[PDB]
């Protein structure tokens, strides 16, 4: 199931999440890829950040080398660091990526962030740069067929603004991709991008990973949220499926980590079922305006 992108390529709406922390060994990226392709997903999501694109593009390979996947039938997406944000370093970080993924192209290629930071992962540094150059040294890259869409990550309406009212653009942003989830349900931003043609993409939809780095212990945990547990059991599937079931509805493609194999495979059940119009209601009234991500922590 894929939604049709304002550049007329189709995007999977489950993708697959691939971050885990630096203490979890760069095996595991590879094994629970395979596993994910196994179970039916065939949107992957990765970032140079994330330290683990020769692994999943491993695990993409392999399973396009045995025959359980055409390279047509996966769609890859990487993201630009923002040490990578003035134009000339942008398809060099690209190529960089295809390099470590060894393939040919990405489906898609994400501006991971709008901040900006000193050429070099975190110098400690910013730098002002143009996102709206930024943008044009990507739109190259989809000229030049190593990325077949390109989008951005972490922007807000005014920033993506920028990007639409850009004197002379070529290409609008195919998405967004921005936290999203019952707690933080974006519903202004996601009627924005709706009538601009832009996807939003839901990251830490299943309410994130709460790594010590950045989730405060004491903060409300997503699916122990007695509505998304009252739904659950109602159709007798498990919170994290409502909170994946609530996106798709709305019109959202949304991400789910996991490397865990019953839960691997338990994620592509979101397509088995269907909320009510009621039950949307229930989960619209769960907005509290909760970021589990700060980017000005990290
Ligand atoms: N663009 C950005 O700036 C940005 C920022 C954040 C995230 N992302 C992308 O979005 C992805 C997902 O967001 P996220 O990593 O925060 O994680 P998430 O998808 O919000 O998942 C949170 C946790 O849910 C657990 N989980 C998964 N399926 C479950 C199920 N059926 N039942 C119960 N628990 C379940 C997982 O643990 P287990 O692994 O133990 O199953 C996982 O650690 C990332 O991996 C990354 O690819 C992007
Ligand atoms: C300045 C800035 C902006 C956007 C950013 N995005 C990420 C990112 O993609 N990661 C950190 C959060 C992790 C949450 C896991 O639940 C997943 C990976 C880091 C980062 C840093």
């Amino acid at each position: 199931q894929c939604v049709k992108l304002n550049d007329g390529h189709f995007m999977p709406v489950l993708g697959f999440g691939t971050y885990a922390p630096p203490e979890v060994p760069r095996s595991k990226a590879l094994e629970v890829t395979k596993l994910a392709i196994e179970a039916g997903f065939r949107h992957i999501d990765s970032a140079h950040l994330y330290n683990n694109e020769e692994q999943v593009g491993l695990a993409i390979r392999s399973k396009i080398a045995d025959g359980s996947v055409k390279r047509e039938d996966i769609f890859y997406t990487s993201k630009l660091w923002s040490t990578f944000h003035r134009p000339e370093l942008v398809r060099p970080a690209l190529e960089n990526s295809l390099k470590k993924a060894q393939l040919d192209y990405v489906d898609l290629y994400l501006i991971h962030s709008p901040m900006s930071l000193k050429p070099g992962l975190s110098p400690t540094i910013f730098d002002i740069v143009d996102l709206c150059t930024t943008w044009e040294a990507m739109e190259k890259c989809k000229d030049a067929g190593l990325a077949k869409s390109i989008g951005v990550s972490n922007f807000n309406r005014r920033q993506l603004e920028m990007i639409l009212n850009k004197p002379g653009l070529k290409y609008k942003p195919v998405c967004n991709q921005v936290e999203c989830h019952p707690y933080f349900n974006r519903s202004k931003l996601l009627d924005f991008c709706k009538s601009k043609d832009i996807v939003l993409v839901a990251y830490s939809a299943l309410g994130s990973q709460r790594d010590k780095r950045w989730v405060d212990p004491n903060s409300p945990v997503l699916l122990e949220d007695p509505v998304l547990c009252a739904l659950a059991k109602k159709h007798k599937r498990t919170p994290a499926l409502i909170a994946l079931r609530y996106q798709l509805q709305r019109g959202v493609v949304v991400l789910a980590k996991s490397y865990n194999e019953q839960r691997i495979r338990q994620n592509v059940q979101v397509f088995e079922f269907q909320l009510t119009a009621e039950d949307m209601k229930a989960i619209d009234g769960l907005d509290r305006n909760l970021h589990y991500f700060n980017s000005d922590s990290f």
